[PDB]
């Protein structure tokens, strides 16, 4: 059989599916079915530091070249009449107690994405706010101490991991899924799973950041970008002073404040607490799944084989399609 169950089973998938699914029990909701949770990519990466920040800092022997992650990819379904449905999908990445700052520790949401088939309707947020807080709550007993979350909605037409959501799925606006976050942080933070969070403007302040190598580094993420246009700038800045012959740090603090409700800078564990650790050991084995790296490749399948999630029953078929192909993928 190529359920959704029969998946290989992972630690974490495991404490996720097992705190949603006692959240649903204490529900006692009718209509609510089983809820899988499974790891379906497990692989070490490395983000490498871009020209500008290379040249500046890297260069300069203050910034590493580039800082070892490893990526997961994982999946929710819930079973409903006997039959699975893939209803959220998240990626991350997890920079262990060996990367270099100003990375390590610190855990970034890449994306996460769903389609709105969860039963009964009326637990499809708290379910995702289950997933998330469960995450957190997680990789903060594994030792990480920061997680690091861009609010950022997709695009119109454009789908994070699910090709061809519902017509009818309404898409947050920035505001809607900032109030999102806070919500679950929020719940997690009266868990004491979450000590508190911080815009990144406000938390580089209190940091008393004064350098762009002292800013967490993440691959796709919204500030390498920004950093390299900063550079850019300063650059051609520099161009108008030569003809006129014949800060880094103040930009990216303005650009950190003009966007600051965006990004969220999570803390697990803060002070002391957060300083005599032992190393990270992720109890978990890599999962090499092709499929699964990254975002590209599944939605490259659903395209190629016509897998919609634009319905409830088209998403079941596309689960279904999805599930085999993992589970072949997997077998040799
Ligand atoms: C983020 C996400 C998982 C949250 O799903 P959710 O828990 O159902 O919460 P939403 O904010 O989307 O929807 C809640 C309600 O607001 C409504 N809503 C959503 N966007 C809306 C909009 N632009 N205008 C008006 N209403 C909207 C929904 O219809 C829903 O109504 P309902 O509860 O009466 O059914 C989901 O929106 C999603 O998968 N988005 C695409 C991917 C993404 O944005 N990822 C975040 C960046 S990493």
């Amino acid at each position: 059989k190529f359920s959704a169950k029969r998946l290989p089973s992972t630690r974490l998938g495991t404490f996720l599916e097992n705190r949603v699914n006692d959240f649903l029990r204490r529900q006692n909701h009718p209509e609510s079915g089983e809820v899988t949770v499974r790891v379906v990519h497990a692989s070490d990466k490395t983000v490498e530091v871009k020209p500008g920040m290379k040249a500046r800092f890297v260069d300069s022997g203050e910034m590493a070249e580039s800082f070892p992650y490893r990526t997961k990819a994982l999946f929710a379904f819930e079973e409903i009449d006997g039959v699975d449905l893939c209803f959220f999908g998240m990626h991350v990445q997890e920079y262990g107690s060996d990367c270099p700052p100003p990375n390590q520790r610190r855990v970034y949401i890449s994306y996460l994405d769903s389609v709105h088939f969860f039963r009964p309707k009326c637990l499809r947020t708290a379910v995702y706010h289950e997933i998330l807080i469960g995450y957190l709550e997680y990789v903060k007993k594994l030792g990480y101490t920061t997680g690091h979350i861009w609010a950022c909605p997709p695009s119109e037409g454009d789908d994070y991991i699910f090709h061809c959501h519902p017509p009818d799925q309404k898409i947050p606006k920035p505001k809607r899924l900032q109030e999102w976050f806070k919500k679950m942080l929020d719940k997690a933070v009266s868990e004491r799973i979450v000590h508190d969070y911080k815009d990144i403007f406000k938390q580089a302040t209190e940091d008393r950041l004064t350098s762009a190598k002292e800013l967490p580094y993440f691959e796709g993420d919204f500030w390498p970008n920004v950093l390299e246009e900063s550079i850019k700038e300063l650059e051609q800045e520099e161009e108008e002073r030569k003809r006129e012959e014949n800060d880094l740090s103040q930009k990216l603090y303005a650009t950190m404040e003009k966007h600051k409700e965006v990004f969220f800078v999570i803390r697990l564990i803060a002070g002391p607490a957060a300083n005599s650790l032992p190393p990270i050991v992720d109890p978990d084995p890599l999962i090499p799944c092709d499929l699964m790296d990254g975002r590209d490749a599944f939605l490259t399948l659903a395209r190629d084989k016509h897998l919609e999630f634009s319905s409830l029953r088209r998403a079941q078929w596309s689960t279904m399609c999805m599930l085999v192909e993992l589970h072949t993928q997997s077998q040799d």
